[PDB]
C-alpha cells in the first residue's frame, strides 16, 4: 500500500 514501509504513522495504509 502506501505507508506499508516503516516508520510511518499509519502502517496500515
Amino acid at each position: 500500500g502506501c505507508c506499508s514501509t516503516p516508520p510511518c504513522a499509519v502502517l496500515y495504509c
